[PDB]
């Protein structure tokens, strides 16, 4: 392979205690004589799938658990196999966060939730509601201070307000039912936008700016997680950590993350990685070394959490976590976050209205499942000759009309391209599940080139139907669903922006109408 044998390379995000983690690596190195290297690459969560796909990258990847389902689905993670005794050392619900399709795909490290952090010298009694913050900012501005600054560039930080009055990601998971465009989400984001319009916040505020402002005593409040407490300690700001404000009488609902460590499927060092994670890091001493660098939050290791739990900052973290919800770990989470990130930034800046911004995020978040519903149904009915009688469910009008349109347009495409498809198939030689995998790379290569239009998309899906018919004929009907998922994957990740701009499959229906 490409990853070196007999050594460990670990990647972790730059806002975490990577120096403390390096200490743990040194202790492992001292015992074993085996080199451990801790790195904190930029855009880590995007770099890992890029390099791991080629069979390269680190032996161990750290991130919140929401990204790991996508990694596992893409074949990038090893199943982990802790023995019963080790599993019993960590809280069951932390294991639940890293279970994907019935398998454990990472070691859980710690539970993270955003809290309200406030400067007790400026604001001894922090607001219980978001609604009182405009007036509070006016009081503070007279003193040369501001009420609240937090990172507006990452949707993680604005999510608790969006979800407060009823916004949600995926309905508990139906990846076709998304709640980012409902009345509650709209209310939450509008309030944020109004704060900006009324000069109580600045749309350009990012993590570094908000952190510097709070730690310099310029703003009374910020929103952040336990990793941020170390830098505040150093600043000597007199701070407290408490429950997030309510919105319209409802608790803010942070998305709860479990910091987790996965093992690269391509690593020749899986046993070394196991040893390091189970017997060095996930121990009282290992977590303490990391926690002393940047606080982890409520750790997954029971023995050590019983100590941390006595910390009021940790109690506050858990209180907020209990009002929030554990993030899904499904593969669509990345698309969801990118969609909502764009919506918040565009609404904040005025590039889009709140309504249009959240509409696009809805469409972006539902795109994979909506597309899969259509493509899967088309391929299966083409292969078998009979339609699926199951109700379409959520956004059923769109799915149904898109499928109707696809049948009508696809009929001609398959008829006209029949000879071309026969030739393509003979060259590719798709005979089983392994072949459909290889087919993906070919498609991502050819489909990326040239002007995008609905005609070309129908041709891609029509070839899919042609291949599905073939798979059925040679008694490989089980390969049709992974074929549909592969085509959907290619479509959605090469044409995402285009598709959202067309308003997804609604654009498709309108384009070919009558
Ligand atoms: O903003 C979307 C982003 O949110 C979460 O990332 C958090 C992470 O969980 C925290 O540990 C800390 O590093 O802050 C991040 C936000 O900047 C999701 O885990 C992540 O996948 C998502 O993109
Ligand atoms: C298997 S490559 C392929 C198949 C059908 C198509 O329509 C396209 C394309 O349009 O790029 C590519
Ligand atoms: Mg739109």
């Amino acid at each position: 392979g490409k990853i070196e044998e007999g050594k460990l390379v670990i990647w972790i995000n730059g806002d975490k205690g990577y120096n403390g983690l390096a200490e743990v690596g040194k202790k492992f190195e001292k015992d074993t004589g085996i080199k451990v290297t801790v790195e904190h690459p930029d855009k880590l969560e995007e770099k890992f799938p890029q390099v791991a796909a080629t069979g390269d990258g680190p032996d161990i990847i750290f991130w919140a658990h929401d990204r790991f389902g996508g990694y596992a689905q893409s074949g990038l993670l090893a199943e982990i196999t802790p023995d019963k005794a080790f599993q019993d050392k960590l809280y069951p619900f932390t294991w639940d966060a890293v279970r994907y399709n019935g398998k454990l795909i990472a070691y859980p490290i710690a539970v993270e939730a955003l809290s309200l952090i406030y400067n007790k010298d400026l604001l001894p009694n922090p607001p219980k509601t978001w609604e009182e913050i405009p007036a509070l900012d006016k009081e503070l501005k007279a003193k040369g201070k501001s009420a609240l600054m937090f990172n507006l560039q990452e949707p993680y930080f604005t999510w608790p307000l969006i979800a407060a009055d009823g916004g949600y990601a995926f309905k508990y998971y139906d990846i076709k039912d998304v709640g980012v465009d409902n009345a509650g989400a709209k209310a939450g984001l509008t309030f944020l936008v109004d704060l900006i319009k009324n000069k109580h916040m600045n749309a350009d505020t990012d993590y570094s700016i908000a952190e510097a402002a709070f730690n310099k005593g310029e703003t009374a409040m910020t929103i952040n997680g336990p990793w941020a407490w170390s830098n505040i300690d150093t600043s000597k700001v007199n701070y407290g950590v408490t429950v997030l404000p309510t919105f319209k009488g409802q608790p803010s609902k942070p998305f709860v993350g479990v910091l987790s460590a996965g093992i690269n499927a391509a690593s020749p060092n899986k046993e070394l990685a196991k040893e390091f994670l189970e017997n060095y890091l996930l121990t009282d001493e290992g977590l303490e070394a990391v926690n002393k660098d940047k606080p982890l939050g409520a750790v997954a290791l029971k023995s050590y959490e019983e100590e941390l739990a006595k910390d009021p900052r940790i109690a506050a973290t858990m209180e907020n976590a209990q009002k929030g919800e554990i993030m899904p770990n499904i593969p669509q989470m990345s698309a969801f976050w990118y969609a909502v990130r764009t919506a918040v930034i565009n609404a904040a800046s005025g590039r889009q209205t709140v309504d249009e911004a959240l509409k696009d995020a809805q469409t972006g978040s539902e795109l994979y499942r909506q597309s899969l519903e259509i493509i899967s149904r088309y391929l299966r009915e083409q292969a078998t000759g009979a339609a699926d009688t199951a109700p379409m469910g959520a956004s059923g009008a769109t799915s149904r009309k898109a499928l109707e349109t696809l049948r009508r347009v696809g009929d001609g495409v398959q008829r006209n391209h029949e000879t071309a498809f026969q030739g393509m198939l003979r060259k590719l030689d798709i005979k089983n599940e392994d072949d459909v995998k290889s087919l993906s790379r070919v498609m991502i290569h050819v489909f990326s080139d040239g002007v995008t239009n609905w005609g070309r998309i129908v041709t891609l899906i029509s070839f899919g139907a042609f291949v599905a018919k073939h798979l059925k004929t040679i008694n490989q009907e089980s390969c049709i669903e992974p074929l549909a998922e592969s085509i959907t994957d290619v479509l959605v990740r090469t044409k995402r922006d285009w598709l959202v701009k067309q308003r997804g499959w609604d654009g498709f229906v309108e384009f070919f109408h009558v």
